[PDB]
């Protein structure tokens, strides 16, 4: 009885073993654009992605994370609000079983098809296990999904799902180019908030980009014929792997744009 997404041990569950689900900067969070402050001190935001080495694909039981080499500076994210240099690790989604939910943050309540997550671990604190310590250990870039045309560049992920459909599946990933999958804009918001799944830990500055990627109705539906369980267990399409909006508490979402 491991947490997940179903009635008996979804997010309204995860407290019991998690605490901290209950804590003081939980995400994901609604983004009340006018609430929101323009930053004029926000540094600009640089995301650095031309040596980027990919590695595998696995499908972990709650999602697939797209994984990298983080064994050198390759793939970097810095500025904005950011300190210092952050190392991409993996990337990952959550997203929904029909079109109108599946992202884990909302922009004025609204929710998207589904939610890109490329994770960066901190180079002051030397690797990933010892950043998620930290209250600055994680760098999460959060990109926006709406369905319509197709994304050319989430086709190669889209075509390897068939040969991770279910949990503990993996296959080599290697020279998949994360810049495919960024937006025109890179105007944000900011919070200082967690991972959105157990152990839910407080270590995450969130970078929310405004403008959404667009995917076609058929590369999200391949999404969803993933399964949660193991080969040869009761078939459970992965589907709605998000957490709902958390409580604001005592934060303030910045924006770096007017
Ligand atoms: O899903 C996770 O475990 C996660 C990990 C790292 C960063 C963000 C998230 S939401
Ligand atoms: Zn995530």
């Amino acid at each position: 009885h491991h947490w997940g997404y179903g009635k008996h041990n979804g997010p309204e569950h995860w407290h019991k073993d998690f605490p901290i689900a209950k804590g003081e900067r939980q995400s994901p969070v609604d983004i009340d654009t006018h609430t929101a402050k323009y930053d004029p001190s926000l540094k600009p935001l640089s995301v650095s992605y031309d040596q980027a080495t990919s590695l595998r694909i696995l499908n972990n039981g709650h999602a697939f994370n797209v994984e990298f080499d983080d064994s050198q500076d390759k793939a970097v994210l810095k500025g904005g609000p950011l300190d210092g240099t952050y190392r991409l690790i993996q990337f990952h989604f959550h997203w929904g079983s029909l079109d109108g939910q599946g992202s884990e943050h909302t922009v004025d309540k609204k929710k998207y098809a589904a939610e890109l997550h490329l994770v960066h671990w901190n180079t002051k604190y030397g690797d990933f296990g010892k950043a998620v310590q930290q209250p600055d250990g994680l760098a999460v870039l959060g990109i926006f999904l709406k369905v319509g045309s197709a994304k050319p560049g989430l086709q190669k992920v889209v075509d390897v799902l068939d040969s991770i459909k279910t949990k503990g599946k993996s296959a080599d990933f290697t020279n998949f180019d994360p810049r495919g999958l960024l937006p025109e804009s890179l105007d944000y918001w900011t919070y200082p908030g967690s991972l959105t799944t157990p152990p839910l830990l407080e270590c995450v500055t969130w970078i929310v980009l405004k403008e959404p990627i667009s995917v076609s109705s058929e590369q999200v539906l391949k999404f969803r014929k993933l399964n949660f369980n193991g080969e040869g267990e009761p078939e459970e399409l992965m589907v709605d792997n998000w957490r709902p909006a958390q409580p604001l508490k005592n934060r303030q979402i910045k924006a770096s744009f007017k």
